[PDB]
């Protein structure tokens, strides 16, 4: 009869925060979805935008699974005690500013969810933000050091209201957000690196 | 009997900072209460405010309980030695800047009080701030990863002077502050997350 | 004899940085005095000031005492190795920017001295800063979690020249500084908290 | 027949982060290559630029080698666990801001690859940035404390688009980039510190 | 013979980062020399300047000495493994932004050198910066907690051009640098603290 103190204790034993949990010989499947919450400073001259969003991130780590028959099925764990994808926004020009406690949710079957609220500035296409069609800023997120055979990233395919959580007090409004996937092979290495491109179509409110 | 050294030593032995102190199978009852100290910046156009407040937070942790029979009934302890509610302001657009020493007060009975002074920026309704009826900025604070069955949040209905500790030198003045309990559900999970909605009715000071 | 290394080793053995060193069952007498070095960014419209000052702090911790008959009677020690009063400036709107090496000076009898040069911004009365009588900004500094029975704060009775170390290059000049003691009771607790009130009377320099 | 866990373990076990991994008695051969991603802010009056670039850095540490016949021959490793070249931009006027996860890639032969995306400000010739011939900002990168006998610096001679990864939304465009091997010496001593001079020839984009 | 790893281990096993390396009861003789690299933000209205310099620091700890007849004569060591002078710029109004890897150089005879490149804002006489005679900004640096009998600082009146490494791209030029020494007693203690005062004579570069 283990409690929550036991679950965390035995997770610290099996978990290796620096060892990607590749099962057999397959890549770790990381799903990523960006819940846009706000759009702050926007500079059409420099093509920069300050965005706030909840980066819903999920994956499975079997080395964490336990028996939930006489124990809770889920627990909150500091991410510093788990392995986490080394995701990076390729066109970000400031490091990600995490606004929420850095805790992930771990399910007895090894499923992991981490959804930090992040504030980050980006280099993207802002032109057209003050027009009916709006501007389309594309955000590219993917593993920085794990190629396609170690980590694959796919947008959590779930038809959701693009502005379900978007602040109603923002000067901007979201016209549409589309998430796509891509595989790129750089110089350094022969293997491909997967990324997800989130396109944020938005414009200023109250235009003539 | 014992001294402050023993109390902290003991807290050190039984305290589990990363384990939510749920006694039995019910949620930890956390009380939240904001005391507004200042309103530094307000933007009528972007609907943004920069404020300073004391986030009075209390909860119970049985494991820390000790007999004050012949020793102090209270000690100041670094929050890094205790478990703390993973509270977050859902509409905040900046990381919380804790202006005070990160020490919590622990009562011999396991009661915990943590009151950090915090400066933080929020996205909220600033319209009407320049009028007699002022503006109403609602700030939502609740656990980030613990749903209703693990954490409950309720305000401290201590009907006091909303501007009791408010700075007299601020450019704004407080008209009224009300704290309402609120529940919310999201995608990830079926169970809802509780939060305390703080309505700050304030306006600019002056004639006209 | 004994060397500075021995002194530091033993200090580290007896020092309980997280335990207030109360003698008998009395409060630790903490002396606080400010030496103003500069006045940087004044704003009479927002009633905010950016100030640089030396926070001369002294207290006693007998549990760090040693025999200096054949050894040195003083050593510099990192503050992390010592218990330090959890002092806070009640009307500060930015956390303190400690500009100096965080080392405290310890005497063999247990007297501790810690004097960091601090740059911090405050919310205070800036009205009249550009008039002959200048403005009077009052700074309140005291323990954040230790009430009167645990910590007592008193302004060092000394009387250095108010602007003896104040930069001659500031746009402003000090007209007078008075540091008075004070006590305050809150909503959380029946026992009061002590604080020193420092009144900085200053003005922008004239011309001719 | 060892998995990634054993590999990383071994690496954390034999790696000496503070000891230069000198093979026999020849300097450590470090290769440095900059891949400009953006030119954020430019000032022709103060000869100062703000640029983002991927700093491709490679070297060898034979002690980390492991038999990958029946095991992975490449793992991601926290640079904190490894010895890393103490490279510095000699004409940088700001601390390098690493925007990406600080992980290096280690091959089973001891080859170490580290490519952090960095944002940093430099003091360099910006004159002509607004002409068809644009400006030429030269950035010097080399070891800060290891002269030529301890560390050698060489540009990863690899033909490729000078702006293959440069932002298309930037306000500037890259005309050419030449990375030349070179060295620096100081009065005091005969010691010679090798570096890589990266010539960034760019100009303001024409709105046409 | 001994390799670099053996040299480090010996250093780590005898150097005491928190213990000043005093000889008998003689004060540690520290050498300070500033090599200006740039003069960035300059404000004659507020008398503030942003300066980038190499803070060449020298001292010795003979207990770290080894035989280099058949072993390296020098090694780079993280300053966190060494005792380092607690130097502070008295008229600095910003904490130092260390731009270079924080590694020192220890020589086999016990000498230790540390040359961090630093950017710091100073409060000093900026008046006359736009004239032929320019301005004279005096920078004062010395130990913060070690008086004259524990540490003595001396300006290396070595032969070297003032703007030998000074940037050509700065909006200013150096006219003459002179280093003097001083000793001061403060309202806290009886013993005096030494310091080196650097007078930087610079002016706005003009086509005259
Ligand atoms: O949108 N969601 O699915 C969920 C949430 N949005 C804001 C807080 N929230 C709850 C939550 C659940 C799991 C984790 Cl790891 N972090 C936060
Ligand atoms: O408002 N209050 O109830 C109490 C306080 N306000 C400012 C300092 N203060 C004292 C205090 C007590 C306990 C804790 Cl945990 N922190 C601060
Ligand atoms: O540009 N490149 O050559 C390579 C890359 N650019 C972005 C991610 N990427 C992959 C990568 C591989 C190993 C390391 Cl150490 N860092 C990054
Ligand atoms: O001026 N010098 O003699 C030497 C140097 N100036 C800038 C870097 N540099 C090399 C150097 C030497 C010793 C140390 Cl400890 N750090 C850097
Ligand atoms: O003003 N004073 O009394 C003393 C000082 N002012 C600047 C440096 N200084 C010396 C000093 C002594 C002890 C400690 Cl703990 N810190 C600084």
């Amino acid at each position: 009869a283990a409690d929550r103190a036991d679950i965390l204790y035995n997770i610290r034993q099996t978990s290796r925060p620096d060892v990607i949990p590749t099962q057999r010989d397959r890549p770790v499947a990381v799903s990523v979805s960006l819940k846009f919450i706000n759009i702050l400073e926007v500079n059409e001259i420099t093509n920069e935008v300050d965005v706030v969003f909840w980066q819903q991130t999920t994956w499975s780590d079997r080395t964490l699974a336990w028996d939930s028959s006489h124990s809770p099925d889920q627990v909150s764990v500091p991410i510093s005690s788990l392995w986490v994808p080394d995701l990076a926004a390729y066109n970000a020009i400031s490091k990600p500013e995490v606004l929420t406690p850095q805790l992930a949710r771990v399910v007895s079957d090894g499923e992991v969810l981490y959804m930090p609220s992040i504030r980050q500035r980006f280099s993207c296409d802002v032109s057209g933000v003050d027009t009916e069609s709006g501007a389309t800023c594309r955000i590219k997120i993917g593993s920085w050091t794990h190629h396609s055979r170690e980590i694959s990233v796919d947008p959590t395919t779930e038809n959701s209201d693009d502005s379900e959580y978007f602040s109603q007090y923002s000067r901007f409004e979201i016209l549409d957000v589309t998430q796509k996937k891509n595989s790129v092979t750089y110089s350094c290495c022969p293997e491909a690196y997967e990324d997800v491109e989130v396109s944020l179509n938005f414009r200023k409110k109250g235009r003539s």
